[PDB]
């Protein structure tokens, strides 16, 4: 079947997002053009990475997030043994190298107080929420970046919500996760 919500993500991501995101999908078992609305939120989650390594210096942070399994555990191991951090358990977004520290990084569709909970039990690596409707939630509330790059994100994810709006996607997607 042919979704609605597939050709939006064509034509609203970028051609390069949209490929790491079909491999990311892809490699876990899933679907693009099933469980499109996953697909929506693997991009989303991939472009808000991205523009976060993109705010701050020129190259301050190490992405993990988009590489494949293999070469992004090797990137991180290489993290770990330069400046002596613990291997994080699961696989994070970022490594700040100014501030020594991986970022876990978090797009939701709830509260970033449940949703930052919940990724919470899954421990010196930072965390850090947005929200569709413009909010944000970060450990020991140091949002890292400057408040403009963290403004431009918002302001993404609030242009996506209306793009779905006007498609009538926004309520299947919200009603998902
Ligand atoms: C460096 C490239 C691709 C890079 C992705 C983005 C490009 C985006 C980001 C900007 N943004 C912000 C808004 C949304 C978006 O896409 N773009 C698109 C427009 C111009 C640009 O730079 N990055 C980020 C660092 C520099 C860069 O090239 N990857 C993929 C995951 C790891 C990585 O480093 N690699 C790395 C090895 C294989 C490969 O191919
Ligand atoms: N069963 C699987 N489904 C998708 N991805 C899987 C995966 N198993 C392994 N991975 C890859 C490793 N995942 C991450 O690193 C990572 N995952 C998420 C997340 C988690 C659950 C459901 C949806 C999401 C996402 F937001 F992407 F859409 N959010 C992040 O911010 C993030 O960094």
């Amino acid at each position: 079947r042919g979704s609605h919500m597939e050709d939006f993500v064509r034509q609203c991501f970028n051609p390069m997002i949209v490929e790491l995101a079909e491999k990311a999908m892809k490699e876990y078992g899933e679907d693009p053009k099933i469980e499109t609305n996953k697909f929506a939120a693997i991009c989303t989650h991939l472009e808000v990475c991205f523009m976060y390594s993109d705010g701050g210096s020129k190259h301050r942070f190490e992405i993990i997030e988009g590489r494949d399994r293999i070469m992004a555990w090797t990137v991180v191991n290489s993290i770990c043994n330069t400046t002596g951090v613990e291997k994080p358990k699961f696989l994070p977004d970022l490594y700040d190298y100014k501030e020594n520290r991986f970022i876990e990084i978090g797009v939701t569709r709830r509260e970033v107080h449940i949703y930052y909970l919940e990724k919470a039990n899954k421990e010196k690596t930072h965390i850090h929420i947005f929200s569709f409707t413009g909010e944000e939630m970060a450990t020991k509330a140091d949002y890292t970046l400057d408040e403009e790059s963290r403004a431009r994100i918002k302001t993404r994810l609030f242009t996506i919500r209306q793009e779905m709006a006007s498609r009538s996607l926004w309520d299947s997607f919200r009603q998902s996760e």
